[PDB]
């Protein structure tokens, strides 16, 4: 109990209690900051922040020192800013930050299960989502899913990888790391004290007889290689990078060094992906739009966040996948193979397929979220 434990390494117990303690609330957040005279914890529960205790200035460097080996993090830096991960089933994500009287550390604390959606789950709209459900059932090629950090492609390719998940196919991933266990999918996690890395674990997938192969994320040369090759040799393979548009995945293969003829013979698709925050319904507010709204785009009529205690910071509950499924065709590949560039590719794209601003501009017609939040990434 974190609470008799502060009337009293305890160090080690005390960070643990609390954390203990913060789930057992429900707490979204757990703030450790130093004052001057002082020293204060904090907790968020459902939005409302809130002094649990305020112990000793002098344990500062401890509390400090303790959350950071815990996420992985550099003891003897204390200047810059620094983020790491703990999972204990509890995804903890750590921040500590400079500041006048010594860094400041938040712990984020997330339920690891509500990331984990179903393919029919992640707000794909009817023809994205019927097209993403027919690209992952072809027996070979790569299929990319795409976006910054933030955008759920771990999710996505989970959901996907679940649709596949029947005994009539060997599904195998590395993966860095694991998020968790599916079941019926052999999963492996880059270990560096074996340097079992994404290019060694990825070679010796294929050693694994797999019909479908996920790899983590394509981050070096070789590793994108492999990939091109284990598809090309009648894989499907499904992993990520973090370029900002669709087409924006063919340009990044191309300047790590993939052969353009290769990319243009094994790229299946590219789904590239955002996170909008879902508005509230019960304190979302209607209006009509302006003129200079609907050149966006009888009376228009769009919702607006505000704010009620069901959302907090906003008027926003929960979130959802906007996207734009990139298609390979005859003429893309002639494209991909010459080096066209983006601008032709996108033109081409575009007579089928809407971009990721139309898909968030349609989900904004339909109410679902607000025009700052698909204007704002865009
Ligand atoms: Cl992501
Ligand atoms: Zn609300």
């Amino acid at each position: 109990d974190f609470f008799s434990l502060a009337e009293e390494a305890p160090i080690i117990k005390l960070i643990n209690a609390m954390l203990g303690e913060a789930i057992k609330e429900g707490a979204s957040d757990i703030h450790i900051e130093t004052f001057e005279k002082t020293l204060s914890i904090r907790f968020r529960v459902d939005g409302v922040l809130r002094e649990v205790l305020a112990p000793s200035r002098k344990l500062s460097s401890l509390l400090v020192s303790r959350v950071k080996v815990m996420a992985k993090l550099d003891i003897a830096e204390k200047r810059v800013p620094q983020d790491g991960r703990i999972s204990l089933a509890v995804d903890v994500r750590v921040s500590t930050m400079p500041s006048s009287h010594g860094e400041r550390v938040v712990m984020r604390l997330l339920d690891k299960n509500a990331t984990r959606l179903d393919l029919h789950s992640l707000g794909m709209t009817a023809h994205n989502h019927d097209n993403f459900r027919r690209l992952i059932k072809r027996p070979h090629g790569i299929i990319l899913v795409t976006g910054p950090t933030g955008s759920g492609k771990s999710t996505t390719l989970y959901a996907g990888l679940q649709e596949l998940n029947s005994s009539e196919r060997n599904i195998l991933t590395v993966e860095d790391p694991i998020e968790f266990d599916i079941d019926g999918i052999g999963q492996t996690q880059v270990n560096p004290r074996v340097d079992m890395t994404f290019a060694r674990g990825l070679r010796a997938i294929l050693r694994q007889d797999p019909d479908v192969v996920m790899v983590g994320e394509i981050r070096d040369l070789e590793t994108a290689q492999i990939a091109v090759q284990a598809s090309l040799t009648g894989h499907l393979v499904m992993s990520t990078l973090h370029t900002n548009t669709a087409v924006g995945a063919v340009t990044r293969l191309r300047d790590m060094g993939i052969e353009p003829f290769l990319i243009s013979s094994s790229l299946l698709g590219v789904l590239a992906q955002r996170l909008v925050r879902t508005l509230c319904p019960d304190c979302k507010e209607p209006y009509e739009a302006d003129k200079e709204q609907r050149k966006l785009f009888e009376p228009l009529i769009l919702y607006r966040a505000t704010g009620c205690p069901k959302c907090n910071h906003k008027g926003y509950r929960g979130r959802t996948g906007i996207h734009e499924l990139l298609l390979v065709d005859d003429a893309l590949q002639e494209l991909i193979h010459s080096e066209a560039g983006e601008q032709a590719m996108e033109k081409h794209i575009r007579a089928t397929t809407p971009s990721i601003r139309d898909d968030g501009l349609d989900k904004v017609r339909q109410g679902i979220t607000s025009l700052e939040e698909v204007m704002r990434g865009s």
